[PDB]
């Protein structure tokens, strides 16, 4: 009921742990901290203005600026002034998604397709509110 | 892509939790002189007492990193040298779980607790799993 909250903590905790493991080698190559991985993996789901990423990543609006001007600087990502992917960028994703979705769908296997749909709408529900809340004050 | 779209819906999930909870505790951590990255290490240090080496490798982060975050924590007296929490490091955490219990809780207040345990379930499997999974590397 708050061991909810907490389990969630742990569960959000491991994902981190295994990815950072998963992605070792693959940032290295790049020279790419899993700070700036995530802002490209962040933009791999829609384009964003400069102004919508500093909401959809909260910590300070300066912080993440300079991860952007970071990205640009290693021409991982450009402009329209909108921020997307460059084909740098995009082939670093690729490569993100063949391992980690190498791996999901490895443990997920003997799960029935309608077991994780149900999931899924119920974690959305929730995803949809936390932007929401985020939204907000 | 069925499963790599479960997989990014995830990543922005965690993304969305990580941003709330960063804009819901940026006063807590200000008022005990802290930053976002130590009140992480102070929390993951709620689930047990850890030594250096182990938070290291769980965030998967370089050297100096956790080491200095740790050094500061320590002077701030959050934590106890192994590596403990302190009577003030345990009030931040208590202080922490208390602002996020109140929204997780008004934010899921309508669900079924059925329909909460259901998926609770299913992702306590999935952390099963991902925690075995780290142990090959
Ligand atoms: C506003 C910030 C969140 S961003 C600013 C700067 N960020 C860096 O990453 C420092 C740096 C610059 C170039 C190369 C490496 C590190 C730095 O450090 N920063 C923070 C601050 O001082 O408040
Ligand atoms: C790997 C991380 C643990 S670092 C990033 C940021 N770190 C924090 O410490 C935020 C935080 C605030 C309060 C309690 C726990 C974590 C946060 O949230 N984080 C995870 C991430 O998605 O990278
Ligand atoms: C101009 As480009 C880095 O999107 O091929």
């Amino acid at each position: 009921i708050e061991d909810h909250i907490s389990f969630l903590e742990k569960f959000i905790n491991d994902v981190n742990t295994l990815t950072a493991k998963l992605l070792k080698d693959l940032q290295t190559e790049y020279g790419i901290s899993a700070e700036q991985s995530h802002v490209l993996n962040m933009l791999s789901i829609e384009a964003l203005t400069v102004g919508q990423i500093t909401e959809k990543q909260g910590v300070n609006k300066a912080a993440v600026s300079r991860r952007v001007k970071k990205l640009l600087n290693a021409e991982l990502v450009k402009l329209e002034k909108i921020i997307k992917l460059s084909n740098k960028g995009k082939k670093y994703i690729k490569e993100r998604k063949a391992i980690m979705s190498h791996i999901a769908s490895d443990m997920t296997s003997d799960f029935d397709s309608k077991e994780i749909e149900k999931v899924r709408q119920v974690l959305e529900i929730i995803d949809y509110r936390i932007q929401s809340y985020t939204s907000k004050l």
